[PDB]
């Protein structure tokens, strides 16, 4: 049989907030394997949620930091490299709208809102990972989560879409631009885990269900993993194959 | 033989800053086609330079508005609505990253400049064309100009590849939602108008601005009524290569 | 006002077999811009229809020629160099897959059946192209019919699905090695022309079907010199139909 | 730490014919996770090369068949059944284009190289997959290999690019037709490496260097990446993925100028 070990490496999770998550998942399949987890938290006044959620991961150290504010993503990095001394897996779990431009028609988002929702759900991948990168250690990686709706059309996801869509082409670009040194940038494409397309999923995806969040987060644990060393710049779809049907 | 005629077409282009340039082509073939032109400027100090280049297309109405200001916007519209009546076409020729941002890696972008060229790139064709809906007649259309670095890397190109990932995937849900009205949207992605395009290209040569105009006059005309949702290539092959 | 004048332009059009083609269309939109146009039929038995297809055009030349015949093709070639002198324009509209194919699973197609679809829709191109490069003029091009099913599974297209990613991935590497010599390749991706037909027009942004002229309009586009800078290209003209992630 | 243990688990992977090979090196991680392997074998004069890997394997099953042949992957199935009982896995690594397709210009090919590309390297997924579909039990998987030049244009790839084209659109419907009963079907598009099949074509040592030079790593990747993801699609840990082509290239695929 083959074992994943991760022990000895470090990963920080950014954007969970639940145990319900795709980012939850993957940092409790990273834990699994054996790696020490540090979860980021937006305001003190969420501290007491991170608690608990690192609690449910049998332990985890945590960071505030608002993926806004340049200097609390410092403050953040620089805590890691205290308590990690460095760093090998980024989880950019982070994805943010505004309620105003969600609800409605996506040619008619606010200026205020569309921005806020591509300085959060994209523009954060690379805040965090140029901090990141000092401390990233060769066979590192960083992997950020996605959807069809980037590439597709998907009626009510408005924004969230074409932040997906400059989440993906970063990826790109920063896979090329940290590769060199020997980490890779990859997304995982998940499909639904509202119920308009969950429903609808699970009828005309050649699988004939829905994924789970473990399911996600065992690709996650693959990507960062050295048995995936030779990916990056990729967009892996987990859904079930519900994307290639027409 | 067959016949374009835009004879009572209305068009407003955005971007145009030099003869030069992408914009300026489409807007060109606009005419010749026989459409009437009305060119948006970014500040009254480029005037004199809008005037410039209103008269090498042979005369067009002149407004000016800065994309990242929603008042100077509305005032466009306004005045475009007062003018035409109504609006055929909006070609969105708008492309803009900070010096700072094209200067380096991709990965040391600033936060400011990182948002104000996403905001000028992209969000600005939602802007114009929340405007343009009520205004677009029948058959009208929307056309933007982006470039394949949106979906490979393409080294230097840094925040732009990214605004145009954004500008191209908000062409489809535009089209999505502006279909139904008989608006189409469609983006042309043009090569370069260097000389490592020209060899490895298929047609090893690079294509001419006058090429994507006329890309630009086709998605305009009723010749492409069954069009929309497209980001066209027009760049003598090169983007299907795989090497070189 | 622009005007398309193809006079003194020929056009050779294969795979058609009635006026509803979507290969009859852009014929149609050839010959009405001036061009002549030149008409292939598999077999003498089906003269008559290609007869009546030469007549409905307004004039046209014909040859017999099934495409799986080399010798067939190289006799088709050779009387087009005779009454054309030349060549402008390639439109290959032709498709196959034998019904046994077509009906049932992807997974049950029979080793002949499946090859023959691939012979007959992918190949074709490819055998044409070959025998039309010493013929076609600079400025001149092919164009060929597909389907999104070739990148998007959608049931009971079966082989032709295949076939038709086989005839795309055909158009670039084409557009590749006849390029040089001024020859453009591509592709228009069509969505279908009028149950079915609602379903696509309820989820079509126009909220309609594209018709068999905006299929013969963007057919005139590609080959005329409109389109000079643009090939190896798989144009889409589907009323944005093949954008949505999801059937409304 | 976690484990994959596929103990119990039996894989009939095609194609191999030599160690340094994509085929071959899924077959050993397959193996090291603790799958039983039957490998297929073209012809009877190639049994001793044949037996030759099994060895390396660590053992493995032999069966003859040719591809192109109904009956022989007819007799191939009723072995693997006989000997298995059922199957879980699948490997798909042929590939083959005449010699004469791979020389010259793609539009050069001649009609019965064509097909013979065509045929071996794409339809033969379908043919194994339909005779694979009544032996393999749930969480079963097909997973073949790809590259590059079926979306893009490779100089020197010629039909093998067409070919692989139609062999992925064929992942596509077979993971949607196999899907219901619980059967997965991916293909891995692989960055160049020094492989016997790589020999057959003319235009990898070009891309070969063009990669390490280029892609995102700035190195080529090798057959125990391949191996690694082939190992994990097939494995319970890519459960919730099918109808997809990786890319284990080095980021090379995203690169533009």
């Amino acid at each position: 049989m083959l074992t994943v070990d991760l022990s000895g490496k470090k990963a920080l999770v950014m954007g969970v907030t639940n145990q319900r998550s795709l980012g939850f998942a993957i940092a409790a399949k990273l834990k699994e394997a054996g790696a020490e987890v540090a979860l980021s938290y937006q305001a003190e006044r969420l501290r007491p949620e991170a608690e608990k959620l690192a609690e449910a991961l049998g332990g985890a150290l945590l960071f505030r930091a608002d993926v806004t504010q340049d200097e609390e993503l410092d403050a953040l990095f620089a805590g890691v490299k205290e308590a990690f001394g460095g760093l090998d897996y980024l989880v950019h779990a982070i994805a943010f709208a505004p309620r105003e431009a969600m609800e409605g028609r996506y040619i008619d988002t606010r200026r205020q809102d569309w921005l806020l929702a591509l300085e959060v759900s994209a523009y954060s991948l690379v805040a965090v990972a140029r901090r990141a990168e000092p401390l990233l250690r060769e066979g590192g990686g960083i992997v950020t989560l996605t959807y069809y709706a980037s590439e597709k059309v998907v009626p009510k996801y408005n924004v969230m879409a074409i932040a997906k869509a400059a989440l993906e082409a970063s990826v790109r670009y920063l896979a090329y631009e940290l590769g060199p040194k020997g980490v890779r940038v990859n997304a995982i494409s998940a499909g639904p885990v509202f119920t308009k397309m969950y429903d609808r999923v699970a009828q005309t995806a050649p699988l004939r269900r829905n994924i789970t969040q473990e399911e996600v987060g065992n690709l996650g644990l693959f990507l960062l993993s050295p048995l995936a060393s030779g990916i990056t710049g990729e967009v892996v779809y987990v859904d079930a194959g519900y994307h290639i049907m027409g």
